[PDB]
């Protein structure tokens, strides 16, 4: 099972350099959504979610496909929230309909990070739509009540190692939960991103508690909250190095988490020798737009 990158015909780096600006727009003009969040984080979920159903063994899932766009992965359980995204999305894809879904995804989330004063995320494209029997079933994102050994076994079928599974969750800087979304009450939230996650997580006065859906989560009496598995990440000796090692260096957590999460997003593609390099999009501000 080959999924070979086909560069939409005729298309090139401006070409698509217009679909980030069209996103980076309404990033900017939609700025009510979530109170005052904004669109940037429920983009980078999305982004994650249609990347992370991937399975190293037999190339199933991936961003390739463009599969969310079907019903069972659309109303997967763990996607709750995420038809806001895809409904964001939708007049950039009626403006650009020449992009793929697999592609329009993926760079609703590059242009969210860097959007939002993360780093630069080269970004490739050629991901085709695949047909409805190729969605891949629900149950492949990862649980939230668990603790370290299920976060690294789980992220060894998308081929990630340690620093790259604590580089990514870094991401979680971002947003915030929704009860009705995951059965987590959210806490502060923000919409900038930073190494902060990594400085909350050893700086905050956590305390164990029990939310108003039966679940467990961690609190700090300043108002943040950490699933269990982001907990787990200061519970593992081997995790908690990395932790630290992020929380004193923005330019290097900056660094590993745009590698890795340009991995995530090209999990499963098979790009050909002669397909272009990969795009560096430049940001509204940098363009003074
Ligand atoms: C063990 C791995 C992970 C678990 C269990 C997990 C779990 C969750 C949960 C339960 C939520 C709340 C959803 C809601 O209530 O709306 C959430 C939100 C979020 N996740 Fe993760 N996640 C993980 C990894 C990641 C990764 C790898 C990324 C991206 C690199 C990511 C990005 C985000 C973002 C940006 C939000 C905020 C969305 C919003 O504000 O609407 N997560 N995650
Ligand atoms: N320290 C914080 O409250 C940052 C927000 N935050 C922590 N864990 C999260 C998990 C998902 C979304 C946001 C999250």
């Amino acid at each position: 099972l080959v999924h070979v990158a086909s560069v939409e015909k005729g298309r090139s780096y401006e070409d698509f350099q217009k679909v980030y600006n069209a996103i980076a727009l309404k990033l900017r003009e939609d700025d009510e959504y979530d109170n005052y969040i904004g669109y940037g984080p429920v983009l980078v979920r999305l982004a994650w979610h249609i990347s992370g159903t991937w399975d190293k063994h037999d190339n199933t899932g991936g961003s390739y496909g463009g599969t969310y766009r079907f019903k069972k992965e659309f109303n997967d359980p763990s996607n709750a929230g995420l038809q806001n995204g895809f409904k964001f999305l939708e007049p950039i894809h009626k403006e650009f309909p020449w992009i793929s879904s697999g592609d329009l995804f993926s760079l609703g989330g590059v242009t969210a990070v860097q959007e939002m004063q993360g780093p630069k995320i080269p970004w490739r494209c050629g991901r085709v739509d695949t047909p409805e029997d190729t969605t891949p079933d629900n149950g492949r994102l990862p649980d939230a009540d668990k603790d370290a050994g299920y976060v690294r076994t789980f992220f060894q079928r998308l081929n990630m190692n340690d620093r790259e599974v604590v580089a990514l969750m870094g991401a979680h800087a971002l947003g915030k939960t929704h009860l009705k979304n995951s059965g987590y009450e959210g806490g502060g939230a923000n919409n900038v991103f930073t190494n902060e996650f990594y400085l909350n997580l050893l700086n905050e006065d956590w305390k164990l508690e029990k939310n108003d859906a039966n679940n467990e989560q961690w609190d700090s009496k300043s108002g943040y909250m950490m699933l269990p598995t982001d907990y787990s990440l200061i519970q593992d000796p081997k995790y908690l190095s990395i932790v630290k090692e992020y929380a004193n260096d923005q330019d290097k957590f900056f660094k590993d988490f745009s590698k890795a999460f340009e991995k995530l997003l090209e999990n499963g593609i098979t790009f050909p020798k002669d397909a272009p390099s990969p795009f560096i999009f430049k940001t509204l501000e940098e363009q003074g737009l």
